[PDB]
């Protein structure tokens, strides 16, 4: 690629590697954890694994024509979003007590979010009405996370277990709003801002979730 | 391990075989929702592969089956899309293959789970499996333009019918009595995705006989990954005991 | 391949992917069947790999001419008819004591009756002696796993692996008979009443031979 | 191929396929045997994955020109034969105890045999001698694996260990007998006898070290 | 490559080969080495992983154009010289207990250092600011593990433990001193140089930590 | 199991890439004896990255050392096959590349068989990989034309010769002294190599100034294979006692 000149490819490669790396890493590190802690490294292998397959497919999408291809991106964050949600729910079976319906309800709502992105990306309804939907999709997930079944399942769990927690929610209120911060500034440079909040978003949750998978198994 | 590296390494390498199939961006739903389940049904795939693990050895069966399930629908959904993009017309033939090589599977889902937490005589999977035969030829033979689609489309409707009838009141429901509660719960999800999940075809179907790929996809993801995902969830609750 | 034409590629297709579906599935459910049962899995699985590898040069050979390549089937035959008559010594040796003869005279026995059977075909000798000598052979070894040693290894065996040989016999005797009957046909439409006969005979074969495995292994 | 025309591609494929499966088979039955008898496994595969490949580039060879590289069967003999007659060692060592000067004299003598072979049917040394100091080294080989230390060490063993190394030492006496006397045909149609040698000698002698291994293996 | 004309070419490919062995060789030592330190050597094997890849398209860069492909070198320090200094965490935790605010910050620093760098090579601003705080940002990593958290991390260890960390200590403070002295050359023949830098940076450091793992680990 | 079969197919399907490079019957040495040994390399290598699961703890690293060293000639062999059929010239260089990354791998074989057998300081292995670096070194100076043949080769003589004293009177006959039977006999048949089998390079280099690859191909065969099975058998014979 160009030398000091564009930071759309460095970002790219620096991500699809990484990408690869967790990949890999979450693949082998399974062999640690204990048989609870042997899902929640699958799941975001899998996470993982999927975001480098579509940005392989984006990187070659960018060589043959020098634009953005969102359609791409709605696609990797439909199939890893439900994914990363889902990452809760793992754990907190695999550390306590879990009735099930937290699960189905992260699940709609996360696909609820996303369909209605996508449709407003793709102009199928006005841009306001699918941004407001995801936006109180979003929140309903922050607040069943917070406040809700999954509050309290955090509340009986081992500490390692609620500090991991806590930190995947502060991950979710934070890193994740670049997505839709992005989505109302091009409805109204942003390919760099997406990919670093993929970095974060896939590689900080996963290592997270295996710190406390670790921590918890290496108990035996 | 670096064994295992290499199999990591050729799962990376495998997406590079598919260059990419890309060609319009919110223009076509049906290209995007043939990538969407074949990503989403080799991630199943290799999930199911991978989570053996965990599972006892009563229950290393019915993440296997579930896995081939999800792997021939990658396989065939990749010829599809290759078939779409050679030719953007309706790929029935090898959707009818894809249903004849996995219904059968998923229907035995239900043998091996009745069989493998308590003990039944799996004349249940047979009648269903039948009954699901008989179902996918008339769909074919009206898909076909051999009968009209009303009448293929009224007998497929009261096949699934009373496979739903065989599934709720027959053996099924004598096998679920003596069972534990987790197995009897994920019987109970299996039903409704029955009785629900698999209703996407029909009306899908409908709309056909009166756009239909697209809920087909979806219908695959949805009947293909939702089932696995909890006979993986029973799997697990009840080989955990151990 | 043509739609709605011909079912030759239907069943191509169909007998295709589900060798390869058996192929893994006799491959990874070696781990629930014990150690004397690990061989009774993986000759199927090679059975039925082979199988698929000859399908496919078989398809290939169809789409580039439109004809009876019987030259491929014969191979296909000839590497795999030996394996699924050696899965009743296999079974024999891993629930009894076998002398080792059983397997030898059942080798030579299915050699001597696919040779004859593809120069019959060929035209090297004549058709009716060729296809005398191999329903000779067939008959000698279906005494030979009825009444002879094949049977009385049978008597000294766990029902479950009694009900097994009984089923496995029960299908060489009629499901094979289907090539025999095409030959005959032949020498005096057919590749899809090959490829239904090869579906049977190499799934639900290994399918027997895979339940009769776990059950016994299991109970321990 | 050609149907009913030829019989050298019909063999070329045949004994590739075989020796595929025979590959496979062997890398996998690795999991039933103790830990003696983990090599005798290992090396029966590489002999048949070798075979394999260089099987596969005489295909190659083939299908360029219609001739016979015997250069390709020389290599193949040289990585084969030193393996396979190694395996005489490698059962006696797991068996029972055993010098180690008999696998040096055993895998001298195989190279000069080959050497010398290579030599004589490339012309570098008049074809008489070249044969003469083969067929010395062979029989060399022989009386040390019949009367010398081999036959000691195969004197205290259990009795399936004895069999199979009679078993193993009437396979060299005759199989491998057919490889002179086509050098001896051929300085004084080949290709389908040689293929079929190399079935034989490299399927029947794994499948004996693999029933050995297996029936000594299972004590546990 | 040009052969006895440029050295170039050779550092590639010696570097290449040992980055390749050493990758291999830290995924397949994971076997001795007990649960605690089946981390070390995977973050390791990840390093010299990642160091092959970007060196072979740096290989490919430098064959299509004869000049300094240096933002492939950053991308590469970027996605190395995280997980090289995260190593003092994970042996750290695997020798005792760490609060993980040392990782944090020794990520951070890594980070804020490399950005610097690339910036001040890229020639976004200008290099001697850039130069000063990514010596300034050095240095503060050498305090924290030479005086700060990380001293009083390895003051309670074992023996063997504390041995590695003195020598990775002394490895970061010289050899890692290279690249900011041909950072100042340069801003004020050097491909070789970081070549061997890398290869020692790279392959010591992970030798020496999956020495430590194993001394520790076989002693259980 | 299925995921091993993966990894088989992928050593199977390996060869494939190399479509092949013969030539001619009859008429070189050459290919020939670099087909011939790269067959044999990648068999060892297959081999003892096989053979790691019957040595205990201790040995299962003196068998991946062996592995790489044989992955390593295999790899720059390939590469010096390449090369050759561009142009039929001498690959000196990779040659060398190879020597440097893989000398140091089988002198320190004998560290390694010494610390996982018994104690030693270690100090033979960095005065031998030091004798052995000069040594290389002053080989490629003399490839190179930087030097004359007769002074170069005799330097070289002489590090070997004193490389071989090293490993006779030197610290590694005090490190065999306290050690197993077993031990001892295969640290004097590596003894035997070194004197030997490495003996064929200078003799073949004094060939080349006074064919050669030839004489290479077959001395890299021996001390690369004879060393790695003489390192296997004494590691299963040490950790059978398991
Ligand atoms: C790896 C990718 C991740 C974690 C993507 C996350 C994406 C979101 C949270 C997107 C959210 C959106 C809204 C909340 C409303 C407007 C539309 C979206 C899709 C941009
Ligand atoms: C993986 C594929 C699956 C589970 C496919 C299921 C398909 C059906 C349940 C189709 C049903 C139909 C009827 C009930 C009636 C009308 C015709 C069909 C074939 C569309
Ligand atoms: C997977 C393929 C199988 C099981 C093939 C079985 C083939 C036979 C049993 C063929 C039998 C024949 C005779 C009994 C006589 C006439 C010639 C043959 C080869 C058609
Ligand atoms: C798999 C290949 C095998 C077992 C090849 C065996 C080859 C021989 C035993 C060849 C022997 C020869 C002589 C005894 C003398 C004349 C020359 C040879 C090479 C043909
Ligand atoms: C495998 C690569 C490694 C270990 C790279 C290490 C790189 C550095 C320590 C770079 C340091 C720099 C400074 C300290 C200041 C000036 C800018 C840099 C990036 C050259
Ligand atoms: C795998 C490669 C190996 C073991 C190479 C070994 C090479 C040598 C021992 C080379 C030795 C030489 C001398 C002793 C003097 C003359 C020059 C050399 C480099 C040919």
């Amino acid at each position: 690629d160009l030398d000091a000149s564009d930071y759309t490819g460095v970002s790219f490669w620096l991500v699809t590697a990484a990408l690869l790396a967790s990949t890999v890493f979450f693949f082998v590190e399974r062999d640690r954890v204990s048989a609870k802690w042997k899902t929640s490294l699958t799941v975001s292998g899998l996470v993982t694994g999927i975001a480098f397959w579509h940005y392989m497919y984006m990187r070659g999408v960018w060589i043959e024509t020098g634009d953005s291809p969102t359609v791409f991106r709605y696609i990797d964050w439909l199939l890893t979003v439900p994914l990363l949600i889902c990452e809760f729910y793992l754990i907190l079976a695999a550390a306590t007590n879990v009735a099930g319906s937290l699960f189905k309800k992260l699940l709609v709502g996360s696909l609820v979010m996303l369909v209605f992105g996508y449709m407003g990306e793709a102009g199928i309804m006005a841009a306001w009405p699918a941004f407001i939907i995801g936006c109180l999709a979003w929140v309903y997930m922050i607040y069943e996370l917070w406040a809700g079944e999954g509050k309290s399942a955090c509340n009986t769990a081992s500490p390692a277990v609620q500090s991991a927690y806590n930190t995947m929610m502060y991950i979710i209120i934070f890193g994740w709003a670049i997505y839709p911060v992005g989505y109302f500034t091009g409805y109204l440079n942003l390919n760099l801002i997406y990919n670093l909040a993929d970095f974060v978003n896939k590689i900080l949750f996963g290592l997270i979730i295996w710190n406390v998978a670790v921590k918890e198994s290496s108990n035996a």
